[PDB]
This record gives C-alpha cells, sequence and structure tokens, in this order.
C-alpha cells in the first residue's frame, strides 16, 4: 500500500457534512489539519491553489515509474549505456528531500544544519567513519547550491532513485574506473556533476519536450487521483471568500488536468448541475514561474483560451469574468483580488517554491500538502513503540559503552520501516531538513488539502505557545 492508495481510498468517500461526523472524522490523524502557527480561518479572504501534487495528486508508484522510464529512455537516446533500460523504478528506495552531492556522487539525508543523517553512494550506505573521509565534519553547507541539489518535490522521486541507479551501475560495470569525482572510460571522463546535469535535463526534457504529459492525459484514471469532494470544498470556499489558481503548468495541461478532476456527473455535491472547473475560481493564473512569481515575477499576459496560446502584449486591464492570466507576480493576486498577504491562504506542495518563498517574501499564510503523510502517519503509529524506547534511551544516558550502540541499532530499525532512505521527517531522534522547513514555513500542513472540508470556516487553528529554555 502506497501513500496515494490511502488518499484515493479517502477520495472515494462522499461527504457526510453532519457536524459531528466532521468533528469525529477530523480527529483521526489521516484527516486532520496540523498547525505550526495559529491561524484564524475567519480572517482568510482568499484561498489559492497550486495544481500538480496539490489539487492533482498523481498515483504512486505508477506515475513515478512512468517518469522514471521516460527519463531513462531519454538518457539512452542521447548516448547512455543500453543497460539503463534494464533499470526499473523501486518505490521503497527514494525518500523526498534528499541532497545529491554532485562532487562525490552521494545522496545525503541531512538535518536543518547540514548534518549527515544518511549517506548512500549508489546503493551502499556509507557508515559514519567512512563518511568522514569525504565529510570531515559530517556536515555540508546546504546553501552551496552549486555543489548540492535538494530533491525537494515529488516530481524528483524518479531522479532520486535514478541517480543511485547510475552511481551503482558505473561503479560496478568493469569498463568504467571509479574516481573520487566520477568515472573514467579511457579518454572520456564523466564527473558526477555532469552525470547529475544529464539526469536533470532528461527529467526536464521528458516533462517539456517528451511524451510524459501525453501519456498521462491519455490515461488519467491510471495516473491521477480523483475526489468528488474537491468541487464541494472549493464551492464552500467561494461562499466565504475568493478562490484562485496560481500554477506553473501551462494552460493546455492545466485545462486537461482540471477538467479531469471535475469530471463527475454532478457539481459540488451529488444531485447538482455539473459546472466547469473554471467557474470555481475568481482568478486563474498559469505559467506562474514560482518562486520567481513571489519576487519580481514576469510580465502579466493573457491566455487566448480558445487556442491555448498567449495573446500578444502585456495585459493591462481589470480582473474580468472569463479571463485567464499567465505570468505576473504575487502582487497580481493582491491587486486584482484586493487582498493583503495575511488574507491569503496559499495551498501547495512545494516547500520551497510555494511555501517558503511566499511566507518569507510576501507574508502569505501557508498550507502545505504532504501526500506521503497518509503513509507516514500509519508507520509512525504502528512502530512508535520503538521510538519512545528510543527516546527513553537518550536519557537512559544521563550520567555504558553499549548504550551508544543500542541507540544506533534502534534508529536503524525505526528508519527501515519507511524505506531504505527512512522517513520524510526523521532519522531516529533527529529531524530532517525537510521536517524543519515544514515546521518553520508551513502555517498548516496535512496529508491532503481536502482535510479543510472537515473544519468550519470560522475555525481557529491553534498551536502551542513556543517557550525558550530559560522561559521554564
Ligand atoms: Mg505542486
Amino acid at each position: 500500500t502506497s501513500w496515494s492508495d490511502r488518499l484515493q481510498n479517502a477520495a472515494d468517500m462522499p461527504a457526510n457534512m453532519d457536524k459531528h461526523a466532521l468533528k469525529k472524522y477530523r480527529r483521526e490523524a489521516y484527516h486532520r489539519v496540523f498547525v505550526n502557527r495559529s491561524l484564524a480561518m475567519e480572517k482568510i479572504k482568499c484561498f489559492g491553489f497550486d495544481m500538480d501534487y496539490t489539487l492533482a495528486v498523481y498515483k504512486s508508484p505508477e506515475y513515478e515509474s512512468l517518469g522514471f522510464e521516460l527519463t531513462v529512455e531519454r538518457l539512452v537516446s542521447i548516448g547512455y549505456p543500453q543497460e539503463l533500460l534494464s533499470f526499473a523504478y523501486d518505490s521503497t528506495f527514494p525518500t523526498r528531500g534528499l541532497v545529491f552531492d554532485t562532487l562525490y556522487g552521494n545522496l545525503l539525508k541531512v538535518d536543518a544544519y547540514g548534518n549527515l543523517l544518511v549517506c548512500a553512494h549508489g546503493f551502499n550506505f556509507i557508515r559514519g567513519p567512512e563518511t568522514r573521509e569525504q565529510y570531515p565534519n559530517k556536515f555540508i553547507q546546504r546553501d552551496d547550491t552549486e555543489r548540492f541539489y535538494i530533491l525537494n518535490t515529488l516530481f524528483n522521486l524518479p531522479e532520486t532513485y535514478l541517480l543511485a541507479c547510475l552511481v551503482d551501475f558505473f561503479t560496478n560495470c568493469p569498463r568504467y574506473t571509479s574516481c573520487e569525482t566520477g568515472f573514467k572510460d579511457g579518454d572520456l571522463f564523466m564527473s558526477y556533476r555532469s552525470m547529475f546535469q544529464d539526469v536533470r535535463d532528461a527529467v526536464d526534457w521528458v516533462h517539456y519536450k517528451g511524451s510524459l504529459k501525453e501519456k498521462t492525459v491519455e490515461n488519467l484514471e491510471k495516473y491521477v487521483v480523483k475526489d468528488g469532494k474537491l468541487p464541494l470544498l472549493l464551492s464552500r470556499m467561494k461562499e466565504v471568500g475568493k478562490v484562485f489558481l496560481a500554477t506553473n503548468s501551462d494552460y493546455k495541461y492545466t485545462d486537461k488536468i482540471m477538467t479531469y478532476l471535475f469530471d463527475f456527473p454532478h457539481g459540488p455535491k451529488p444531485g447538482s448541475s455539473h459546472r466547469p472547473w473554471q467557474s470555481y475560481f475568481d482568478l486563474i493564473l498559469v505559467d506562474a514561474r514560482k518562486p520567481l512569481f513571489f519576487g519580481e515575477g514576469t510580465v502579466l499576459r493573457q491566455v487566448d483560451t480558445k487556442t491555448g496560446k498567449l495573446k500578444i502584449g502585456t495585459y493591462t486591464g481589470p480582473l474580468q469574468h472569463g479571463i485567464v492570466y499567465s505570468g505576473g507576480s504575487s502582487d497580481t493576486i493582491c491587486d486584482l483580488l484586493g487582498a493583503k498577504g495575511k488574507d491569503i491562504l496559499y495551498i501547495g506542495d512545494h516547500i520551497f517554491g510555494d511555501i517558503l518563498k511566499s511566507k518569507k517574501r510576501q507574508g502569505w499564510r501557508t498550507f502545505l500538502v504532504i501526500p506521503e503523510l497518509a503513509q507516514e502517519l500509519h508507520v509512525w503509529t504502528d512502530k512508535s513503540s520503538l521510538f519512545e524506547e528510543l527516546q527513553s534511551l537518550d536519557i537512559f544516558l544521563a550520567e555504558i559503552s553499549s548504550i551508544q550502540r543500542r541507540i544506533k541499532k534502534v534508529t536503524h530499525d525505526m528508519d527501515m520501516c519507511y524505506g531504505m532512505m527512512g522517513s520524510l521527517f526523521r532519522s531516529g531522534s533527529r529531524q530532517t531538513l525537510f521536517a524543519s522547513q515544514v515546521m518553520r514555513y508551513a502555517d498548516l500542513y496535512a496529508a491532503s488539502f481536502i482535510n479543510l472540508l472537515y473544519y468550519p470556516f470560522s475555525y481557529l487553528f491553534r498551536a502551542a505557545h513556543v517557550l525558550m529554555p530559560h522561559e521554564s
């Protein structure tokens, strides 16, 4: 059972809007909205959405496998060895948020400070003492964005696995010679960095020039999760405020995926006339180029909706019924909807491009969707027993040569229940970079934005007051 299976099984459920059915439902973790900083829902005036992996959650592992296979075929078609075609995506390896070090070819799981929690070279886990030969302080500067790349989105799951496949392949194929920074084949040297760049470019190419979009819209039932409760949530939001779409996808793909997600024999609820997806939004904006969107942005353009091409020129007019925007910036939303940052709850899945940058640069309220959270919650309960005993052992310390070894074996035991790269949020007792950025920049987070449906729209999401150590 994948994470997307749990969300499609939640998606098949119709809405029981009885207000205790909601209060009871919302208190099971899978359907709850979690709170890092307090949020008075009644002060929200604009609900904004990303599309891919927010409104449109792709089915796992079918979608990752498709992108992986298309990416590999792209690499082979530009000259990588034919043996890449024998690769097959394996969803139990990659965890989101890992760092690829283009210098030494390692995937790293790090904490908020760049401390190494996990180091894997290909498929072989480098344990502490050996990691020191390349990381003397067991630490990286995770800001050095020219050496390190953070595989931060669900679109990066295929290349996360692929990079480990490549490193393992070249390491063991006897026509290559391993060097510290890459692989030699006679007079040709392939560094890990150029290898990394080919994979990145292949993934881009598959997405923008290859057949990935086509194969997806050809079989949306196989690749995209559909939920009849989405029209209902958006229509409730449209009563209490304004709803808008700001997505990086182009209009044609947006229209194809949005149309699918509203393809029901009803509208907001069973019995009601179906409505076009566009009618659910006071403002629709494609080609957003987030996170640039939250700084200077780009020129505001108008989509020719009959053709899917942009109209020539910059759009200077007012917000108009039926108009579809391309580009612009966060201030475009604020101007045309007459909103300020904290009137805006932006709902998305990219911790950098949607959440961090809108919080830091514009002061927007944030809702982060974590699709894996459905599964992560299932694992964290089922095996929390060994975490409390892990946690009890860190103070079992207090004032004993085996104690520092039972902690290491418990931590590894906890990690493997999630996959080979461990939990999205933890390695044992230590929070990941990702976990830290969620807490710091996501005002709210949930396995799915649909969990909002189970809360009244006056609700005050409250988090505990934070206290410094000396304040206790
Ligand atoms: Mg997204």
